[PDB]
């Protein structure tokens, strides 16, 4: 059962210090925005997801990315904690500057960027991140994210 | 380390997914597993000392996570003592299309792999997210060369559980 997950929206700082946001938009579907790192100022609607429940307060969301990132976020709700494995496409860890943009804007311009590569050696990010704010916004409200971090009001 | 991953080193299992596929893993370290496809696309595969990120994400709750030399990325999260695992799996399209040419002792053919990873083509990502029932599950201790040191097929009588 998803009805657990699907409209979960929280923000999470990984033990690297990057400030990550997801909202969980449907069973199918996730929101995120970058605040800090690597690609911080990156944010993505519409994201088609795998989430799955692998036990209670355990979920899973695995994707692909048009930029060839792959992701695969163990989200651990009632313990506030999350786990984000990145698989990052050689040219992302080394040039991750152009994947920093309301992606749904340059999708070709993303996989463009993807087919040249380089794509090998991939470079993994195995972080916990602490989830400091969490709230259910229930399925498909298109307004949790809806801007870029910066755009957010000073408490957000 | 601390104790965290002490309850997952060492184990070696053996599991079916929700699509027929029989794979096997033997996490070898705490930066180190070994595989063993018996079954699917890549049936006959396998793999010693693949370098891999594992934490303890809860209690029997477990995540290994992997880029291969095919480009082939995993995290499968692993419950023990509840005999269940979930893989998420990032194949290059070139791997989905010829899995086949990924199907060796990878350790005796890593420059092939690597081969046809950058002859490509890397994408579209063949995304395979599946559950998996662990039907066999032991503990080998860290460090066991022996647990899996052959393929599939010059394995022993009866090492199907």
């Amino acid at each position: 059962d998803l009805s657990g997950f699907v409209g979960k929206h929280f923000i999470y700082t990984y033990d690297n210090g990057w400030r990550y946001e997801i909202y969980v938009k449907n069973e199918n579907t996730i929101d995120y925005r970058i605040h800090s790192g690597i690609v911080g100022g990156r944010w993505v609607k519409d994201q088609q997801v795998y989430i799955v429940r692998v036990a209670d307060d355990v979920y899973k969301i695995s994707w692909t990315e048009p930029t060839g990132t792959d992701v695969s976020l163990t989200v651990n709700l009632a313990d506030y904690i999350l786990h984000g494995t990145i698989f990052f496409p050689r040219w992302i860890i080394e040039n991750p500057e152009k994947t920093v943009c309301y992606q749904n804007d340059h999708l070709p311009l993303m996989r463009a960027y993807r087919d040249a590569g380089p794509t090998y050696p991939k470079e993994v990010i195995d972080e916990f991140a602490t989830i400091t704010f969490m709230r259910d916004c229930g399925e498909n409200n298109e307004t949790v994210i809806n801007c870029p971090p910066s755009e957010l009001p000073a408490d957000y």
